[PDB]
């Protein structure tokens, strides 16, 4: 597990995320003094649930997709049997979608980039969910703090997927071994970037074991009322 071999594989994992952002960091940040006007906030307001669930929908699984194929890029994964990929994907597919989406949000005034412009949590109201969305927002403002780099995000994504403790693993052994070169990789980074500090900086788990709780179960209850 040689230093040639831990810099092919940030760069490799890097290479994958690059692949697979579905947004570039620059377009997000160029698009940050774009805004929902009043009148449009309030036009999403009086939007129904039904119609915003439709639309939300959407937006997830097309995240979702972005990444499943991350995660079938990253090195490494494809050696795991299907029964683990699928493991490791249901369990986190939908945190690093949440990972992601930090992004797209701007600490400055609270807001996210939804639908080609910037809005805070008031434009999701017709949702009816009020608690879930500003949990989401709380936890991108969270990471907000930690002004990732592309790079880093790469890295902490891929061990956010890589995680031998998921139940139901069939070679835990295995996805051990893929997640120690990963943690190795990503602290070799760190100090090699003069980055380590962000470590201390990450948030507690309870904050996003929470938040994918919640949104499971409001995913049911969307699902309950207007099967997509
Ligand atoms: C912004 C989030 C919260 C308000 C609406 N929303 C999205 O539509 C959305 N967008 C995503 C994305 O990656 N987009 C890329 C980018 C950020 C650049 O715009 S991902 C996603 C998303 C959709 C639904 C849920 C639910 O849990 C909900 F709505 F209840 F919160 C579910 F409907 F599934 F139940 C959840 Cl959490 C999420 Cl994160």
């Amino acid at each position: 597990a040689s230093l040639t071999e831990i810099e092919h594989l940030v760069q490799s994992v890097c290479k994958s995320y690059r692949e697979t952002c579905q947004l570039r960091l620059e377009d997000l940040l160029r698009q940050r003094s774009n805004i929902f006007s009043r009148e449009e906030v309030t036009g999403y307001q009086r939007k129904s649930m039904w119609e915003m669930w439709e639309r939300c929908a959407h937006h997830l699984t097309e995240a979702i997709q972005y990444v499943v194929e991350f995660a079938k890029r990253l090195s490494g994964f494809m050696e795991l049997c299907q029964n683990d990929q699928i493991v490791l994907l249901k369990a986190g597919a939908m945190e690093v979608v949440l990972v992601r989406m930090c992004r797209a949000y701007n600490a400055d005034n609270r807001t996210v980039f939804f639908e080609g412009k910037y809005g805070g949590m008031e434009l999701f109201r017709a949702l009816g969910c009020s608690e879930l969305i500003s949990s989401i927002f709380d936890f991108s403002h969270s990471l907000s703090a930690l002004h990732f780099s592309e790079d880093e995000i790469a890295l902490y994504t891929a061990l956010v997927l890589i995680n031998a403790h998921r139940p139901g693993l069939q070679e835990k052994r295995k996805v051990e071994q893929l997640q120690y070169n990963l943690e190795l990789a990503f602290h070799h980074h760190l100090c090699k970037t003069h980055r380590q500090s962000i470590l201390a900086k990450l948030p507690p788990k309870g904050k996003l074991r929470s938040l994918c709780s919640q949104h499971v179960e409001r995913l049911q209850i969307f699902q309950h009322l207007h099967p997509i």
